[PDB]
C-alpha cells in the first residue's frame, strides 16, 4: 500500500502463504478451525524467522572467515520492545506479508498486538542499548550484545484507585519463536569459596557453582542482510533429604528470574550483585573461547572491545585481571594494559544516590578472589596520583577506589575510569559536567580518557516503524535514503514554505491523533477530544524530571478556567505516563496526584472538553510506538544537570511534536540544531541552580510573592484534591515547601509564561506546522547510527561499513 | 536390511534426507560443519514427528465428529522411556530413516543413544501405564492418558564405592521435541481455604489457586494411522517486597517439580497430596469441558470412564462428586451413581506400609470440602453395610474409610471400591488373594465388582524395538501379523523340531550377548564370558523381591568352586540390577552387599572367568531394551504371595529367556501356558507360607540343619566381604535371622538345587534351546494387547478395533 513497506512480489507472497501453512499445521499442530488469533500470530513469526537464519547463519560465517574486531556491548538491560514489525521493516517483507495474510483472510496489524514486548529493561539505559543493536548491525560492526534472560522483566502496572499496583511481567508464558537456547555452551560462574596462595600464585577454591546457558536472539541491520546476535544468560543448577535437595534448586535458578526495578536509589543487595558477576563472569569465558579459536595476549585489544553499559558489568574489569594473573599466568603489568586497552566504560548519570558502592563485607563473602585483585588495583593507582600531586592528601582519599566510614565501600566508578580508556557522557553538558564536578580528579590526572558520545534513537523503530504516514510523505520528497542516513532530512528545510507539504506533514499529525484517540476508547473506555493540542510527558516517574511541575501547571489552568469560564483558551489534553521504581514512596504519591487532579478536571461540567488530564496506565516501547506520533507537544523539564541525555526528547522531535523544555541534557544539542527559536526553551541554566544553591533554596520566597502558586498549594493542603482524605497529599506540599532538591517553585513562573507562548502558537496551525517542520528536518543528528559510528571511530578502532552482504 | 522394519522407497528416502536437512538450517539453526551428534538426532526427531502431527490432528478430528465413549486412563507415574525409535517402527519408517541417514554420512543407532529416556516413573506401575497407552492406540480406542509432567524425572543411579548415590535426572535441559504445550488449556486447581454454607449449598472460598498447563504428546498406534494423546500438567503460579513475591512463585510451581521416588513405604507428606490432587482437578475439569462441549449427566457414564491407577488418584471421586453437587447442583444420589458407573479402580499391592492413609489433619486443611464429602460418603456405604449385615458391628469398623487411633486417617482402597462399579487385581492369583484376604469384606457386600486383569507388556517396545534378530526369524517362518495378534505365537511350537529354527533361535540368542558384552566393556570398562549363562535380576531393589536369596545362591557357587576348584561347573555371569528408594536403608544395604560379593569373586584367581557378579548400574527401560534381549535366565524369586503380577517376567519370556522363579503373580499362568515342565518353579507356595506364618518362622532352624548356609551367614558376620569393616552386614545378618518378614531361608534349598537343573539343561544347548521355543511360542497371552481388550469389554464397555484410518 506504501512505498517505504517494501515490494509485494507475486512470487514471494505465494511463498510465505504456503510457509505461513506449513507452520500452522506442523509447528503450531493445529488446523484453521481451531485456531485462535495467538495461533495465526506465532505462525507469521516462524514464517518470517525463518527468512532470519540463513543470513545469521553466514552473518557469523562470514566474521569467523573475516576474523574483525569483535565489540561486545555488556549491559545488564536490553529494552527490545516487539520483534515482528521490526525484523519485517529490516528485511523489506512488509508489504509482502500483509498481502500474503490479506488473502489469507487475516489482517497483520491485529497479529502485530498478540506479540508480548521483551520488558528486559526499566527506561532510557535499556533503550539505548536496543538501539545501539540496531545501528550496530546496520553499520556492518562484528557486534554481539550480552546480558541476562531475565524470566520476569519489568513489571506491568495496573492503577486501582489511582495507586500503582505491580505485576509479573510473565512474558515467556506463551513461549519466545525469537530465541535459540544454545545449552551446549554452557558455561560455570564461581561463586563464594576462599582464596589459597601457593608457589604457583593465587587459587580461587571451595567455590559454589551456578552454570549460564546462553540464550541467542537475532539482530537483522537494515536491508544489508548483517544479522548480529544478542546473547542473554539463564541461570541454572549443577546436577548433583533427596525432595528437599532438588527443591532446592530453585535458590540459584533465581539469578536470572527477575528484573530488578529500582532506577533511582542504590541498594546492596546480595542477589544483585550476584546477577552483575554472573552476566560478567560468564560473558568474558565467551570472549576468551571466541579469541582463542581462530598464548598471546599482547594481540587480545586489536581483536577485543569490551563496553560498559554504566558500572553495572564494572566487575568485567577485576574478572579480566583474575583470568590473565591467575589462570593465564601473565604478569600484573602487562595483564594490565591489556585490560585498560580492552575496556571502555560510559556514564548515565551524575545523582550520588545512584552511583554504585559495594560494601566491602558483600564482596569479601561472595568474590573474594575479586576483592584482593581490587585492592591491587586501588595500591598502584594511588601510587602514580601520588607522583604525579605530591603531597595533595586529600587528592589521594578522594579518588581512591575505596570509600571509609562507617561501613567500607568499593566505588564502582572510580574502578571504571581507573581499568579503562575511554570514558564517557552521553550528551555534550553531561560530559562536561563529568569533567568539571564529580570526575574532575581524574580528568585532571588523565584527561586524555575523557569523550563526549551525545545519545541517539534508530530511525527504524523510531520512524518508519512506528510512523509510516511520516516515513512516507518524507519519502515522496527526497527517497528513502534518509532512513540509514538520516541527515539528508535536511533537506526538507527546502519544503517549509512549500503548501502541500505543510498540508500533509498537518494530516499525518492529525490522523495519528484520532487513531490514538481511538485506541484509548477501546483498550481504556474514556473519550477525549482529538481537536486539542496534545501535551504528552512519557517517562518513568522521578523527582528529577519534575512531573511535578507539570501538575502545577495544569491546576493553573483548570483554576483559571473557573476564574473566568466563558474566556477562550487553547483546548488541552495533558498526557502523563511512566512507571514508579516499587520502593520509591514519592514517586508513587505523585501517580495518585495526577489521578486526582483527573478526577476533578474530567467531572467539572464548566471546564467542558477544554481540559483533561489522562494517566496512561504501563507505559513500555509498545504504547511509546502509539503516543509519540500522536503527540503535538513533548514536555522535558527537568531540573538543569540531571537528566544526563534524554531519548525520549529525540524521538517526539523525530515524530513532528514541538518541545518545551529546560536546557538541560541532549535538549541543548537539539535546540542548538533546529534553532532556539524554534524550541521552547525556559527556566534557570545550570549556572543559575548552582548560584541559587550557593545563596540557598527557599520555597517560601516564591510562596509568598506569587498568587497563584500560593492558591495551588492552599488547594493541595486543605483537600481540594482528595475531600475523602483531607491531608493525603502532605507529603507532596511539605517535601515541595522545605525539602525540595529540584526546585521545582523556582522554575514555575517562566515555566507557566512559556507554555502560554506554546498556546498563541497552536492557534496558528500553518505557522505550528512550520515549526515542526524546523524541528523534524534537523533532527538527523540524533540517530543512533551518529552515535555508534562515533564509537566505532573514536573508542573501538573498527570502521563501520554500509555494504550489503550477499543474500 | 530386514523385513519387519518397513519399506525403503526411493521418494520416501529422498523426502527424509530434503526434511532432516530444512531442520537442521531452519529449526536447529546449524549447518553441518558445526553440528554434533545432539544436533543430528535432534533434525531426525523433528522429521519423525512432522509424520506424526497430520495422523494427530486428523485422529483427534475423528473423536470429535464420531463422538466414542472417552477413556482416561489417570495415573501419576508414566515411564515411557526413549521415544525416537517406537515411533518409527509404529510408522513404518525404520529403513527408510536408516537408509536415509546412512546417505547423509551417519548411523542412526548411534543418533538413537543420545535420546533421554522420559523417566516418568518409579517401575512396574508406571511401565504398565505405558504399555498400556500403545496398545489402546493401536487397539483404536479413544483414549487419553492424564498426568504430571515432572521437572525431575527418577533419579539417575550412580555407584560409588559400592554405594547407590542419586543425582537428579534433569530430562528437559536439552528441550523435548515429542511435546506440545497447550498454554491456552490453561485451568486453575484450589487448594486450602475454608466450606462456607448457604441456602444455595456449600462454596468453598479463600483458597489458593495454581495454574495447571498441559503438554500433549502423541501416542501412535501400530500400522493403523491411530495418535492418541498424552496429556501431561505442570504447575505456573498465577500472575498476581515486589523481589520476593517474584521469588516466591516457585513455591506453587515446586507441585510438578519431582516424581516421588519412594516406592515401599508410605508417607503421609503434603507436597504428595498436593500432586495427587493437582492432577485429578485439572484433568476432571478437562474431561467435563470436552463431554459438554458435543445439562443432562445421566449420559456421562456412556460417554467417559475413568480409570483409576491404584489409589494415588482416589481423589478423583470426591472431586467429581464435588463438581457434581456443589457447581453443577445435581442431587447427591444421582451424583453418586454417575460417579459409581464413570470410575474404576485397579490395584497394584498388597503389602499393608504399601496403602495409602491420609491424616485426616492434613485433608482438613488442604481440602476442607473434600473431607466432607468423604465423611458423607463414609456414612451412607456404612448405613447399606448396616442394612446387609445387621449387628455386624465390627464389620462396621473394619469396612469404614475413616480409621480411628493416635490419628485418624482416610483409607483411600476403602474410597477407591466403594466408589467404582470395578476393581481388579493384576494377575489371577493375586486377584483371589484380594477377595479372600484384604477386600473380603467388601467381596461379600459386592461380589459383581471385583474381577481380574492379568498385565501384558507391549510387544512393539518389548520385542520388534529391542530385539529385531528374534523378531525376524519369527518373520520368517510365520510372517508379520503376530506383531498385533500376538497369540500367533503358538503357530512356533511346529518348528520346535525343526533344526534350523533350533539354529537361528540360538544364534540371535548369541548375537545379543556378544553385543550387550560389549557395551558392558564401552561404557564401564569391564570384561565378561559371552559363553556364560547370562542369569539376570532386574526390577527395583525390595526385601519382598529377595534379591538377598540371590545374593545367597552365589555365594553358595563361589564357596563349592574353592572347596573342589578342578571340578567342572557351568560358567555364570550373574547380572544383578535395580534402584533402591531414597529412604529405604535396607535396600541400599543390599546394594552395598551385592557389589562387596563381585569385589571378591570377580579377583579371585581360582575363580577365573567361571563366575562373575555385576551389579548394572541405573537400570531404567533403555537399559532394560539392551540387557532383556542378551538374557539366558530370568529370576522372578519373589515370597509367594508379595508380587502382585510382576511384568519384567513376560518381558524376558517373549526375548528367550527360561524362569526360575516362585508360584507367585503372574508366573503361575506363565508356567500354565508353557507347561510347568518349561518352567524352573520351586519354593513354598501360598498356602505354604500361611502353615509357616501359623506356627512361627524362626530362621534359626535353618541356620542349625543347613551347613553351606551356616558358613555364609559366619562369612557375613565376620567380615569376608568387608575385611576393612568387618560389621559393616550386621544389620542383614540380624534382619535374616530375626526379623525376616519375606523368609529367605525357607526357599534357600529348593531354590539352590533348582538352579542345579538350570545348569544340567544349560549344558544340552539343543534342549535349552528348545525349551525357550516353547516359551516364547506360548508368551501370547502376556500381549497388553489382550489385557486392554478385556479393559475395553468388561469395564469400559467398548469395543476395541484394528481397523486402518485413512493415511
Ligand atoms: C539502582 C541504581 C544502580 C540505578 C540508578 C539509576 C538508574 C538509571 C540510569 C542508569 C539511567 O537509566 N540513566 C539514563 O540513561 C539514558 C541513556 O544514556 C539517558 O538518556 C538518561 O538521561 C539517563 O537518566 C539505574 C540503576
Ligand atoms: C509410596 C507408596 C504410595 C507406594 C508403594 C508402592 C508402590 C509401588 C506399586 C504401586 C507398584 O509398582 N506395583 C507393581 O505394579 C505392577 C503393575 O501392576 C505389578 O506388575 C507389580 O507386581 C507391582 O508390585 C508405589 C507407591
Amino acid at each position: 500500500q506504501i512505498s517505504v513497506r517494501g515490494l509485494a512480489g507475486v512470487e514471494n507472497v505465494t511463498e510465505l502463504k504456503k510457509n505461513f501453512n506449513r507452520h500452522l499445521h506442523f509447528t503450531l499442530v493445529k488446523d484453521r478451525n481451531v485456531a485462535t488469533p495467538r495461533d495465526y500470530y506465532f505462525a507469521l513469526a516462524h514464517t518470517v524467522r525463518d527468512h532470519l537464519v540463513g543470513r545469521w547463519i553466514r552473518t557469523q560465517q562470514h566474521y569467523y572467515e573475516k576474523d574483525p574486531k569483535r565489540i561486545y556491548y555488556l549491559s545488564l538491560e536490553f529494552y527490545m520492545g516487539r520483534t515482528l514489525q521490526n525484523t519485517m521493516v529490516n528485511l523489506a517483507l512488509e508489504n509482502a506479508c500483509d498481502e500474503a495474510t490479506y488473502q489469507l483472510g487475516l489482517d497483520m496489524e491485529e497479529l502485530e498486538e498478540i506479540e508480548e514486548d521483551a520488558g528486559l529493561g526499566n527506561g532510557g539505559l535499556g533503550r539505548l542499548a536496543a538501539c545501539f543493536l540496531d545501528s550496530m548491525a546496520t553499520l556492518g560492526l562484528a557486534a554481539y550484545g550480552y546480558g541476562i534472560r531475565y524470566e520476569f522483566g519489568i513489571f506491568n502496572q495496573k492503577i486501582c484507585g489511582g495507586w500503582q499496583m505491580e505485576e509479573a511481567d510473565d512474558w515467556l508464558r506463551y513461549g519466545n519463536p525469537w530465541e535459540k537456547a544454545r545449552p551446549e555452551f554452557t558455561l560455570p560462574v564461581h561463586f563464594y569459596g576462599r582464596v589459597e596462595h601457593t608457589s604457583q600464585g593465587a587459587k580461587w577454591v571451595d567455590t559454589q557453582v551456578v552454570l549460564a546457558m546462553p540464550y541467542d536472539t537475532p539482530v537483522p541491520g537494515y536491508r544489508n542482510n548483517v544479522v548480529n546476535t544478542m546473547r542473554l544468560w539463564s541461570a541454572k543448577a549443577p546436577n548433583d533429604g533427596y525432595i528437599q535437595a532438588v527443591l532446592d534448586r530453585n535458590l540459584a535458578e533465581n539469578i536470572s528470574r527477575v528484573l530488578y526495578p529500582n532506577d533511582n536509589f542504590f541498594e546492596g543487595k546480595e542477589l544483585r550483585l550476584k546477577q552483575e558477576y554472573f552476566v560478567v563472569a560468564a560473558t568474558l569465558q565467551d570472549i576468551i573461547r571466541r579469541f582463542k579459536s581462530s598464548t598471546n595476549f599482547d594481540a587480545f585489544p586489536d581483536k577485543v572491545a569490551i563496553q560498559l553499559n554504566d558500572t553495572h558489568p564494572s566487575l568485567a574489569i577485576p574478572e579480566l585481571m583474575r583470568v590473565l594473573v591467575d589462570l593465564e599466568r601473565l604478569d600484573w603489568d602487562k595483564a594490565w594494559e591489556v585490560t585498560v586497552k580492552t575496556c571502555a566504560y560510559t556514564n548515565h548519570t551524575v545523582l550520588p544516590e545512584a552511583l554504585e558502592r559495594w560494601p566491602v563485607h558483600l564482596l569479601e563473602t561472595l568474590l573474594p578472589r575479586h576483592l584482593q585483585i581490587i585492592y591491587e588495583i586501588n595500591q598502584r593507582f594511588l601510587n602514580r596520583v601520588a607522583a604525579a600531586f605530591p603531597g595533595d592528601v586529600d587528592r589521594l582519599r578522594r579518588m581512591s577506589l575505596v570509600e571509609e566510614g562507617a561501613v567500607k565501600r568499593i566505588n564502582m566508578a572510580h574502578l571504571c575510569i581507573a581499568g579503562s580508556h575511554a570514558v564517557n557522557g552521553v550528551a555534550r553538558i553531561h560530559s562536561e559536567i563529568l569533567k568539571k564536578t564529580i570526575f574532575k580528579d581524574f580528568y585532571e590526572l588523565e584527561p586524555h580518557k575523557f569523550q563526549n558520545k551525545t545519545n541517539g534513537i534508530t530511525p527504524r523503530r523510531w520512524l518508519v516503524l512506528c510512523n509510516p504516514g511520516l516515513a512516507e510523505i518524507i519519502a515522496e520528497r527526497i527517497g528513502e535514503e534518509y532512513i540509514s542516513d538520516l541527515d539528508q532530512l535536511r533537506k526538507l528545510l527546502s519544503y517549509v514554505d512549500d503548501e502541500a507539504f505543510i498540508r500533509d506533514v498537518a494530516k499525518v499529525k492529525q490522523e495519528n491523533k484520532l487513531k490514538f484517540a481511538a485506541y484509548l476508547e477501546r483498550e481504556y473506555k474514556v473519550h477525549i477530544n482529538p481537536n486539542s493540542l496534545f501535551d504528552v510527558q512519557v517517562k518513568r516517574i522521578h523527582e528529577y524530571k519534575r512531573q511535578l511541575l507539570n501538575c502545577l501547571h495544569v491546576i493553573t489552568l483548570y483554576n483559571r478556567i473557573k476564574k473566568e469560564p466563558n474566556k477562550f483558551v487553547v483546548p488541552r489534553t495533558v498526557m502523563i505516563g511512566g512507571k514508579a521504581a516499587p520502593g520509591y514512596h514519592m514517586a508513587k504519591m505523585i501517580i495518585k496526584l495526577i489521578t486526582a487532579i483527573g478526577d476533578v478536571v474530567n467531572h467539572d461540567p464548566v471546564v467542558g472538553d477544554r481540559l483533561r488530564v489522562i494517566f496512561l496506565e504501563n507505559y513500555r516501547v509498545s504504547l511509546a510506538e502509539k503516543v509519540i506520533p500522536a503527540a503535538d507537544l513533548s514536555e522535558q523539564i527537568s531540573t538543569a544537570g540531571t537528566e544526563a541525555s534524554g531519548t525520549g526528547n529525540m524521538k517526539f522531535m523525530l515524530n513532528g511534536a514541538l518541545t518545551i523544555g529546560t536546557m538541560d541534557g541532549a535538549n541543548v544539542e537539539m535546540a542548538e540544531e533546529a534553532g532556539e527559536e524554534n524550541f521552547f526553551i525556559f527556566g534557570m541554566r545550570v549556572e543559575d541552580v548552582d548560584r541559587l544553591d550557593q545563596r540557598g533554596y527557599n520555597a517560601q520566597e516564591y510562596y509568598d510573592r506569587i498568587p497563584e502558586l500560593r492558591q495551588i498549594i492552599e488547594q493541595l493542603s486543605s483537600g481540594f484534591f482528595s475531600p475523602k482524605q483531607p491531608d493525603l497529599f502532605k507529603d507532596i506540599v511539605n517535601m515541595l515547601m522545605h525539602h525540595d532538591r529540584f526546585k521545582v517553585f523556582a522554575d514555575y513562573e517562566e515555566y507557566v509564561k512559556c507554555q502560554e507562548r506554546v498556546s498563541a502558537l497552536y492557534k496558528n496551525p500553518r505557522e505550528w506546522t512550520r515549526m515542526v517542520i524546523r524541528n523534524i528536518a534537523t533532527s538527523g543528528k540524533f540517530s543512533s547510527d551518529r552515535t555508534i559510528a562515533q564509537y566505532a571511530r573514536e573508542i573501538w578502532g573498527v570502521e563501520p561499513s554500509r555494504q550489503r552482504l550477499p543474500a
